[PDB]
RNA sequence: UUCACAUCAAGUCUCUU
């Protein structure tokens, strides 16, 4: 349980496909590289600060210590040079005073050597693993960047010259480029991407106010309510301001209720004694400055104490600010709009970017020897041959997926549902929803469902109108009264509202009863395609089947019971805890999930009671099949490398451990499985007639597990998806762990079937159907709002029981 | 809420409030 297996093989199935792929191959020397530590003091300095102590640092040493050499940075405790310093061993103290904002003050750093990073033992690795090595490599090649860009992680963003892209409440657009260094089998590779995020504005808190608070001018003042300064405390709070009255970037903790004003703080007289004065006077006799707008809050900074209000009229928005904050459903649009490109645009884009960067020109990559090609790694993919997907009816008509894409025209589901008693609760205004739309909609939608196989049998028994989540439930109790044999409650909703959350709420927890949902504007006006989606969601929320993988056609590994599990944890940005979620097959299709939700430490990524979670999967697993799971299959979702040893020593285990609390000798082969949509490798078709549909993707099944791959364990890519807009993400998969001893072909077969089981589309999704099922069940728990905690999100006992994250 | 695609770094200081 500590070391995950090396690759069994690579495979053969899927016929063959060129691609080019955002790895650049580097020519690294066999020489030995110098590793120094540093002791800055003082040393809680942020990175852009020490960057620039040690930038002058060596400038400034250059006779005794560096020279005409060129060390890198890591910003924190790290320099490496390409030869040796003349430290020769022992270690040395040296000074550096920069200058100050109005001090002029000072800075002790110290050097020590460490080791001798070898880069030809790098090499043999590479060849049938030095962490430490690669991570000099990844510092040598962003020391440039991180000087004159704003890093941001492992990537940098600068402001436009530009076009300056504006997104409105102080957030703007800035554009970067994602680079690291990824080890492969024999060659280390450069990974380059174009990235784009939101960063705050360089502006004045007043007009930053505005942006927030959509002021035209800052007039149209009086004291703002307790609305308006409750939203700009949320917005700004976290920030950086500078001062402009008399480079000192201080870091917004509060916004204080009280004006500038009324606001006051102990200032001490010089007889000792201390007196509350305001901050409007302060600056009055302290500054000589009569404050413009004294009517305005006071940002508050340092800590509780000592006070240190600041008026918003002498401080701006520090710039390089990413916002964190997620943003408005149209500041995501506009975002994208100027991301997405297509496949063929965005390989244009880095090789644009590739070729103003000018690796191979590098002061500093020169200085180490390091070369870099200027065209992308050419990689054969296999394209797997998807499942046929069987369906039901009087006629099994079976559908053959074409570009990740399949139909149900002239199909019918697997085991449809008789729907004979359901009610409709309209919660949008009868001036907008009339009956007439209803009664519309419904003969519209029951047509679909009789061609579907999942045929609704006349008119709904009940139809009311409503307003306020304080309607659901005495709404749903009296259904549920009323009503024997009540099957579904199609809720109908006026666009974006909290009445969502409530019959979520009290339909999954409370009374335990399938709510479909939908807007007004998909009922004022329907489509074939769309009521058809519905039909897809209605029948597996009353425990259908829409359709299942071809028997015939399906890996070994179905043979014997197994069960599909998948992971996934969502996380909060203010003091809310993380939710996890685990589902788990309850067939042998497979098709039917159930869920488990936990809550948890904030940002904490490793599942805790996962070993609970999936003791619960197991024992549902036996009371739908009689049967006792030989194989576990673990889709575990939002893992990266560093975390890789993390999640296998505490949730290998905890699957381990949940398998002998239920029975002492119970061992099933566990496979380990951790998906990755969250990263920077981008696959491009080399031919242009391998290009599917003007956003030109590579098409649906593009398998990749050799050449820009790990040199030794069992990991590849697959896009299981078909490419709508933009760029794809390639997701990639990486075996932790497998008892099954699967190969290569089987497992990606395997991986490939499972992203046709989604039931919510008709199409091949990106990651499998029990990594995105997670995804959807700590996205409704969400929904659904310590301990109490764990009792909001613990779904009714019989729908504990049923897909209803669908 | 039809759906898919798309969508990880310390500003703690300088008589400073
Ligand atoms: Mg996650």
């Amino acid at each position: 349980a500590f070391k995950p297996p090396p690759r069994p093989d690579f495979g053969t199935s899927g016929r063959t496909i060129k691609l080019q792929a955002n790895f650049f191959e580097m020519d690294i020397p066999k020489i030995d590289i110098y590793h120094y530590e540093l002791d800055i003091k003082p040393e809680k300095c942020p990175r852009r600060v020490n960057r620039e102590i040690v930038e002058h640092m060596v400038q400034h040493f250059k006779t005794q210590i560096f020279g005409d050499r060129k060390p890198v940075f890591d910003g924190r405790k790290n320099l490496y040079t390409a030869m040796p310093l003349p430290i020769g061993r022992d270690k040395v103290e040296l000074e550096v005073t920069l200058p100050g904002e109005g001090k002029d003050r000072i800075f002790k750093v110290s050097i020590k050597w460490v080791s001798c990073v070898s880069l030809q033992a790098l090499h043999d690795a590479l060849s049938g693993v030095p962490f430490e090595t690669i991570q000099a490599l990844d510092v040598v090649m962003r020391h440039l960047p991180s000087m004159r860009y704003t890093p941001v992680g492992r990537s940098f963003f600068t402001a436009s010259e530009g076009c300056s892209n504006p997104l409105g409440g102080g957030r703007e657009v800035w554009f970067g480029f994602h680079q690291s260094v990824r080890p492969s089998l024999w060659k280390m590779m450069l990974n380059i991407d174009v990235s784009a995020t939101a960063f705050y504005k360089a502006q004045p808190v007043i007009e930053f106010v505005c942006e927030v608070l959509d002021f035209k001018s800052i007039e149209e003042q009086k004291p703002l309510t307790d609305s308006q300064r409750v939203k700009f405390t949320k917005e700004i709070k976290g920030l950086k301001v500078e001062i402009t009255h008399c480079k000192r970037k201080y870091r917004v903790c509060n916004v204080t209720r009280r004006p500038a004003s009324h606001q006051t703080f102990p200032l001490q007289q010089e007889s000792g004694q201390t007196v509350e004065c305001t901050v409007a006077q302060y600056f009055k006799d302290r500054h000589k400055l009569v404050l413009r707008y004294p009517h305005l809050p006071c940002l508050q900074v340092g800590q509780e104490q000592k006070h240190t209000y600041l008026p918003l009229e002498v401080c701006n928005i520090v710039a390089g600010q990413r916002c964190i904050k997620k943003l408005t459903d149209n500041q995501t649009s506009t975002m994208i709009r100027a991301t997405a490109r297509s496949a063929p645009d965005r390989q244009e884009e880095i090789s644009k970017l590739m070729r103003s960067a000018d690796f191979n020109t590098d002061p500093y990559v020169r200085e180490f020897g390091i070369m870099v090609k200027d065209e992308m790694t050419d990689v054969t993919g296999r394209v797997l041959q998807p499942p046929s997907i069987l369906y039901g009816g009087r006629n099994k008509a079976i559908a053959t997926p074409v570009q990740g894409v399949w139909d149900m025209r002239n199909k019918q589901f697997h085991t449809g549902i008789e729907i004979k008693v359901w009610a409709i609760a309209c919660f949008a205004p009868q001036r907008q929803c009339t009956e007439v739309h209803l009664k519309s909609f419904t003969e519209q939608l029951r047509k679909i469902s009789r061609d579907a196989g999942m045929p609704i049998q006349g008119q709904p028994c009940f139809c009311k109108y409503a307003q306020g989540a304080d309607s659901v439930e005495p709404m749903f109790r009296h259904l549920k009264n009323t009503y024997a044999g009540l099957q579904l409650v199609v809720v109908i909703l006026p666009g974006k509202t909290p009445v969502y959350a409530e019959v979520k709420r009290v339909g999954d927890t409370v009374l335990g009863m399938a709510t479909q949902c939908v807007q007004m504007k998909n009922v004022q006006r329907t489509t074939p395609q769309t009521l058809s989606n519905l039909c897809l969601k209605i029948n597996v929320k009353l425990g259908g089947v829409n359709n299942i993988l071809l028997p015939q056609g399906r890996p070994p590994v179905f043979q014997q019971p197994v069960i599909f599990l998948g992971a996934d944890v969502t996380h909060p940005p203010g003091k809310k805890p993380s939710i996890a979620a685990v589902v788990g097959s309850m067939d042998a299709h497979p098709n039917r999930y159930c869920a488990t939700v936990r809550v948890q430490q904030h940002r904490q990524e490793i599942i805790q009671d996962l070993a609970a979670m999936v003791r619960e999967l197991l024992i549902q697993f036996y009371k739908s099949t009689r049967f006792k799971p030989t194989r576990i299959i673990f889709y575990r979702d939002g893992v990266s490398e560093g975390q890789f040893q993390q999640v296998l020593h505490h949730e290998l285990l905890a699957i381990r451990e949940a398998c002998i609390k239920l029975e002492k000798d119970y061992q099933p082969g566990i496979t380990f499985i951790v998906v990755q949509k969250r990263h920077h490798t981008r696959l491009f078709c080399t031919d242009k007639n391998e290009r599917v549909g003007k956003s030109g993707n590579i098409p649906a099944g593009t398998t990749v597990d050799t050449k820009i791959t790990h040199p030794t364990e069992f990991d590849f890519y697959l896009c299981s998806h078909a490419g709508i807009q933009g760029t794809s993400r390639p997701s990639h998969y990486h075996v932790l762990w497998d008892d099954n001893r699967f190969s290569s072909d089987e497992l990606q077969i395997l991986t490939y079937q499972l992203c046709h089981t989604y039931v919510r589309c008709t199409r091949s999704v990106s990651i499998p159907a029990p990594a995105y099922y997670a995804h959807l069940v700590a996205f409704r728990a969400r929904y659904h709002l310590h301990q109490a905690l764990a009792k909001a999100v613990q779904v009714h006992q019989d729908t504990l029981r049923t897909m209803y994250f669908a």
